[PDB]
């Protein structure tokens, strides 16, 4: 065992040693190899016999400016992290002898350009790892070569502008990291070529248009990552051939509004978030053909008018989340914004502009569990507004405008006796014999309002 080195069982450590060369001096039965945080410029590969069951090389953090040969037990590598050298191009020539090799590990380098002669047919590569670096050009079928293995690739942090139509022939990759780079528009069939693909991720680049078929093929893709971009909506035609996609995630673009059309080509939808948008309205049916979708995330935008069945044909909903937009007259005065939304548990409507609550506000609520009004200026509530709601256990008010007169007289018994009053601050504006304490303090019979007509 190496003199500076350390040798628990078949793993050899050499990391932090701060070697320029390497020892070796290497056990027959040596599997895992640290050599990562040194400062080797280069390795030489007739330190690498006899090592049979070599399979795990750590050589990160180093010097190395090409992707090095491990000589005779090049072959039997199955993991190689090369990640934080200085690695300016890959060449197909050394990836050749890596015939065991699956995971491979490129990211944090200088990589600038990908061929095609980067990645022969030679290399069982599973997991490619190139993200972090400055790679700015894609050969077309650059990864091609790796289609029979390829599984995951990773290009995040990196400097892609541009993807040509059928840029990817990898029938067999699960997962495309895209996000982070440079691409402003989706071609139509830019991803056909991906039949297994699963989740896609091309947040934080600069995408202002998806095209028509931007993402047929992928019918199989159950995951899409579309966050931190600049879509100012999202057309019908973007999202034909979704067949199979569950989770769509859209927050952080500007989006103003929404086209029904689109919704029929990724029917079995589950989860659907525009949270952090800029949405201003919610019109009829304009989610009607989401029947599978289970959570639909709203908050964040400007939406201060909801239609009356905005949210019909959404029977498989669970969790509404309306916080923090511009609600106020959908539930003072409108009635059946809320229909069809019978499955429902959660909504919320936190930091809202709400100043009363209506009865007829919650048609079509009556499945709902759970409640969040709270950071809404409420003034009053109508008698016996929830009484749609028998499985409501959960109900979150915070206001301290409340006028106490023989209008709210009902709600602190009423709210006691379903066990309802623990997420509850509700303080009285007027009268002014009444500023500033609980509802609950105030004695029964001193709500009182004006009865001119003495009954
Ligand atoms: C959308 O972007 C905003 C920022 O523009 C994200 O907001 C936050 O960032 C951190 C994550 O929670 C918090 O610590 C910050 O306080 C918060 N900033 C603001 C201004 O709210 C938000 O999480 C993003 N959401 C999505 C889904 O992408
Ligand atoms: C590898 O060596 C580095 C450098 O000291 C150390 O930080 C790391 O924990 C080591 N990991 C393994 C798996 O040996
Ligand atoms: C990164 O790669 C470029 C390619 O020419 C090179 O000029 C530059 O010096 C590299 N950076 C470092 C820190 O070596
Ligand atoms: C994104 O594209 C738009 C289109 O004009 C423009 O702001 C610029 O080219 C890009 N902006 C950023 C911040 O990358
Ligand atoms: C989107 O809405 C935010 C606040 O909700 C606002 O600051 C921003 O200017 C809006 N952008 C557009 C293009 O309307
Ligand atoms: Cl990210």
């Amino acid at each position: 065992c190496p003199s500076r080195c350390t040798c628990s069982g078949d793993s050899l450590d050499c990391g932090g040693r701060g070697l320029a060369a390497l020892p070796g001096d290497l056990p027959s039965s040596t599997r895992s190899l640290n050599l990562s945080y040194n400062k080797l410029s280069e390795i030489d590969p007739a330190g690498f016999e006899d090592l049979p069951n070599l399979q795990e090389v750590y050589l990160n953090n180093n010097e190395l400016t090409a992707v090095p040969s491990l000589g005779a037990a090049s072959s039997h590598v199955v993991s190689l992290f090369l990640q934080h050298n200085k690695i300016r191009s890959v060449e197909g020539s050394q990836l050749k002898a890596y015939l065991s090799l699956e995971v491979l590990d490129l990211s944090l380098n200088n990589i600038t350009e990908v061929r095609n002669t980067c990645f022969p047919h030679g290399p069982p590569i599973k997991e490619l790892n190139l993200a972090g670096n400055r790679i700015g050009t894609l050969e077309l079928g650059a990864f091609d070569g790796l289609s029979r293995s390829l599984l995951t690739l990773r290009l995040s942090k990196n400097r892609i502008t541009q993807l040509p139509v059928r840029a990817f022939k990898l029938p067999r990759l699960t997962q495309l990291d895209l996000n982070r780079n440079r691409i402003r528009l989706i071609e139509g069939l830019t991803f056909q070529g991906l039949n297994s693909l699963e989740v896609l991720k091309l947040q934080r680049n600069n995408i202002s248009k998806l095209t028509d078929g931007a993402f047929w093929g992928l019918s199989k893709m159950h995951v899409l990552h579309l966050e931190y971009n600049s879509l100012v909506e999202v057309n019908s035609g973007s999202l034909y051939g979704l067949t199979a996609l569950h989770q769509l995630h859209l927050s952080n673009n500007s989006i103003a509004r929404i086209h029904r059309k689109g919704w029929s080509f990724c029917q079995k939808l589950h989860e659907l978030v525009l949270s952090f948008n800029n949405l201003t309205r919610l019109d009829e049916e304009s989610l009607a053909e989401l029947s599978s979708l289970s959570v639909l995330r709203l908050s964040h935008n400007s939406i201060s008018h909801i239609a009356e069945g905005a949210f019909k044909g959404l029977r498989s909903l669970r969790v509404l989340d309306l916080d923090h937009n511009e609600i106020s007259g959908t539930i003072e005065d409108t009635s059946g914004a809320f229909s069809g939304l019978d499955s429902l548990s959660k909504l919320t409507l936190f930091g809202n502009k709400i100043k009363s609550v209506a009865k007829r506000a919650f048609s079509g609520l009556e499945g709902l569990e759970h409640l969040n009004l709270g950071g809404n200026a409420i003034r009053s509530v109508q008698f016996d507004a929830f009484v749609k709601m028998k499985n409501l256990k959960e109900l979150h008010i915070s206001s301290d405008s409340f006028l106490c007169d023989c209008q709210l007289k009902w709600l602190p018994p009423w709210l006691i006796g379903r066990m309802l009053q623990a997420f509850v601050t509700a303080t009285c504006a007027h009268p002014e014999s009444l500023k500033g304490q609980s509802i609950f303090s105030v004695p029964p019979e001193s709500f009182v309002c004006d009865d001119f007509l003495k009954a």
